[PDB]
């Protein structure tokens, strides 16, 4: 059973989602007067906090709490205070969807669930739109083609001693109550477990960039068949060995006048996908400027044009540091994505990141073999609250998660 999500304006079937022809709302409308500004109800021993991020305190508190409590044996990951600053407070956020729990008695934050705005492109996927005009139902299909400005939910948790207590309900609850008093009614959100219902899944990927010290720390072993040669460690560095510096003339940091020329060759791409974000200039700069130990991006440049242009960030592990790099967004215009990426592992290296991973969205799968990655265990799930959506492939997703 689904005690909560059986409750809720998702597809509750995966049928039902093979069957979904045009994207739109699944609720009929409310208005914002329909909602209530009293907060949901919660036990008397807790209070409602919404934390103020320009506060080194509060965003402390958080720190704490998803440090110990967040997503997990000989691996913690570490989102640092910057990184959750970056996270969750992009251009025009809005303080209240940063939505906490703390017990009255001594202010300890023990649950916390965040929205962020996103402009998000999730009309109708373009092979249903065939279907629709064959039909002739193009209007119905096309009638929310506009990107539209929706809330991205990330970085739910609920302490330890709080869990199977159904505060996760309640948080949801409560962060959708506010997103609804200000005139929105549709989230995207993601989940490495199966929750009714994704529009779409992918697989995750990995590359080894430090072999040698990956298998140190026990994050990766000598696979079984390199066992069979006669140095397994010079094998497998062979594999996985990149240039010193890359090739491409032009290659650089990304600087804060590029960014008007990253965002239009950026939005030409991702216009390219089904699903996918609508930034403007502030959100590039936000999302994209070089930001150390947490966002790297380069640029190639050449005659004041910029080309092409990659990003990776930084999610650090403690093991029981590992430097795991995670494919960002990127625009290829003057040279093959694979030789571009191939950059992007070879800067990574340099700046001593041990392993980088990525989703098979975008075009992610078109260089795989080539630069040696492997898929890995895990899949990350895509969601929208209160949007019939057709399934569909990740490689039509241009969405990434942080
Ligand atoms: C219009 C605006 C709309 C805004 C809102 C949109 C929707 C946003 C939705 C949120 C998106 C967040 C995405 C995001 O942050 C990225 S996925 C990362 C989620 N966080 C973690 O895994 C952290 C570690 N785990 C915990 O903190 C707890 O185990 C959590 C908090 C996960 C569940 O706490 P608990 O104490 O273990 O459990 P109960 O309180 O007793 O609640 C059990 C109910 O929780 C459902 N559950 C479990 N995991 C979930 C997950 N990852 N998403 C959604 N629902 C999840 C579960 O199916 C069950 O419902 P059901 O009985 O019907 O099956």
């Amino acid at each position: 059973a689904h005690a909560f999500w059986s409750t809720q304006p998702v597809p509750q079937t995966e049928d039902e989602t093979e069957k979904i022809v045009f994207a739109g709302p699944m609720d009929e409308p409310k208005t914002v007067a329909d909602i209530p500004e009293e907060p949901y109800p919660i036990a008397s021993t807790f209070e409602w906090w919404t934390p103020n991020m320009e506060a080194a305190d509060d965003i402390h508190a958080i720190y704490e709490l998803l440090r110990d409590n967040y997503v997990e044996s000989m691996f913690r990951f570490n989102y640092s205070e910057e990184f959750l600053q970056w996270a969750l407070c992009p251009p025009s956020y809005i303080p209240d969807w940063h939505v906490a729990v703390r017990r009255k008695a001594d202010k300890k934050l023990l649950a916390f669930i965040a929205g962020v705005p996103v402009t998000l492109r999730m009309g109708t996927p373009k092979y249903m739109k065939v279907k629709a005009q064959e039909k002739g139902q193009e209007e119905e299909a096309a009638k929310y083609d506009a990107p539209r400005h929706i809330c991205e939910i990330n970085f739910l948790c609920v302490h330890k001693q709080l869990r199977e207590k159904r505060l996760a309900p309640i948080l949801i609850k409560e962060v959708t109550r506010r997103v609804n008093r200000t005139n929105v009614w549709q989230a995207v959100y993601t989940a490495g477990v199966l929750l009714p219902t994704p529009y779409a899944s992918g697989q995750y990927f990995h590359r080894s960039l430090n072999p040698e010290k990956l298998v140190e720390i026990r994050f990766s072993g000598i696979p079984a068949q390199y066992q069979k040669f006669q140095n397994p460690m010079a094998m497998l560095k062979r594999n996985y060995q990149l240039p010193n510096a890359p090739k491409n003339s032009g290659l650089r940091e990304m600087k804060p006048s590029d960014v008007p020329q990253v965002r239009r060759i950026l939005m030409n791409y991702l216009d390219n996908f089904d699903v996918g974000p609508v930034f403007s200039d502030a959100e590039i700069s936000h999302y994209l400027l070089p930001r150390d130990g947490v966002v790297f991006t380069y640029v190639v440049e050449n005659d004041k044009k910029v080309t092409d242009f990659f990003s990776f960030y930084r999610i650090p592990s403690t093991v029981i540091i590992l430097n795991a790099a995670y494919v960002h967004y990127y625009a290829a215009t003057s040279m093959p994505l694979h030789q571009l990426i191939l950059d992007l592992l070879i800067v990574a290296h340099s700046r001593g990141f041990d392993v980088c991973n990525m989703v098979e969205i975008l075009d992610n799968r078109s260089f795989v073999e080539q630069l040696k990655f492997g898929a890995g265990d895990g899949h990350l799930r895509y969601y929208f609250y209160n949007w019939a959506y057709p399934k569909i492939k990740p490689s039509q997703v241009a969405l990434v998660m942080l």
